Parts: C-alpha cells; sequence; structure tokens
C-alpha cells in the first residue's frame, strides 16, 4: 500500500552497476519539491531535485554534498513531472554515471562525482509525493 514520506531504502553494499532502482508514486497537488538523496554517510552522491517553482519555472536540479558543502548545480529544463499525476522514476547505474528515466523516457544522466560506489547505501525519498512503491532489482 502507501509508504511513509520521508522514506530511506536501504542499498545494502552499495550500488552497483546493471542496478535499477524503481519509484512509483504520485505528486501532489500545488507541490514544490521532490528529491531523491542518493547518501555516502552523511555525504549526499547524488541528489536528484525537481523544483516545480523556482523563480516561477519548474527545473530538476542535481548535485552532490560533501562534507555539508554543496557542489557545482547540474540544471535540466526538461520537466517530465506534472502536480497531481502518477510518476515512475526509474534510476539505473552505470559504470560512469546515474541514468535517470521518467514514465519510460530517458531524462538525464549524471557523472558520478563519489566514485566510492558500494559506500552509497542509502537512498532517501522525500517531498510533495504520496510514494506508492521503492524498489531494486539487477537487470
Ligand atoms: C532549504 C532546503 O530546501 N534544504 C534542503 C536541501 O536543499 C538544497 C539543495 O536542493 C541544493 C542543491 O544544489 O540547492 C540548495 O539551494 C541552493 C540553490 O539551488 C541555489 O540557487 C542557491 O544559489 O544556493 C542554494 C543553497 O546552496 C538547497 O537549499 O536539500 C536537502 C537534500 O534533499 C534537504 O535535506 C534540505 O532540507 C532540509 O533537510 C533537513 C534534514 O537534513 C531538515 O529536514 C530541514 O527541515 C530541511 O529544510
Ligand atoms: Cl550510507
Ligand atoms: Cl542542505
Ligand atoms: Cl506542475
Ligand atoms: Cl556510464
Ligand atoms: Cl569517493
Amino acid at each position: 500500500g502507501p509508504l511513509i514520506v520521508p522514506y530511506n531504502l536501504p542499498l545494502p553494499g552499495g550500488v552497483v552497476p546493471r542496478m535499477l532502482i524503481t519509484i512509483l508514486g504520485t505528486v501532489k497537488p500545488n507541490a514544490n519539491r521532490i528529491a531523491l538523496d542518493f547518501q555516502r554517510g552523511n555525504d549526499v552522491a547524488f541528489h536528484f531535485n525537481p523544483r516545480f517553482n523556482e523563480n516561477n519555472r519548474r527545473v530538476i536540479v542535481c548535485n552532490t554534498k560533501l562534507d555539508n558543502n554543496w557542489g557545482r548545480e547540474e540544471r535540466q529544463s526538461v520537466f517530465p513531472f506534472e502536480s497531481g499525476k502518477p510518476f515512475k522514476i526509474q534510476v539505473l547505474v552505470e559504470p560512469d554515471h546515474f541514468k535517470v528515466a521518467v514514465n519510460d523516457a530517458h531524462l538525464l544522466q549524471y557523472n558520478h562525482r563519489v566514485k566510492k560506489l558500494n559506500e552509497i547505501s542509502k537512498l532517501g525519498i522525500s517531498g510533495d509525493i504520496d510514494l506508492t512503491s521503492a524498489s531494486y532489482t539487477m537487470i
């Protein structure tokens, strides 16, 4: 059934290439943000952050947080989410990037800044969503 948000999905032994993480949920009406945070302890290896109202625009911000400091943002103006609507996010771990698809369409890639993939052992899911499922498999 429904999952509680914020939700913490353990990734035992960290991530590896060919691991596929699938998140299903629905965006709340009047949403402000969604965030997926792949964590290495206190560090955020990959923060994927759709913003519904940044200066009255919709944008996806991606970044990494090391020692409590955010790095250089990567921004994507292609925005597949909509308030009130169900979505599927798939994150595929590849050798050199995370690859993100939304509703079965490729969205973006993010080059690995944190290189100890085996230590990226939690995924935090937060924001203005109803969360239906969060799981992983190997492809
Ligand atoms: C205030 C807030 O929303 N804090 C969030 C945190 O948000 C930061 C990230 O999204 C980064 C990504 O680059 O951007 C930061 O804003 C940038 C902005 O994009 C730039 O235009 C501007 O120049 O600089 C600012 C600041 O660098 C966001 O502030 O995201 C994390 C990870 O999802 C959240 O945890 C955090 O929310 C707080 O989390 C706390 C627990 O860790 C508490 O729950 C607290 O109540 C939250 O506010
Ligand atoms: Cl961790
Ligand atoms: Cl922060
Ligand atoms: Cl919207
Ligand atoms: Cl790759
Ligand atoms: Cl590292």
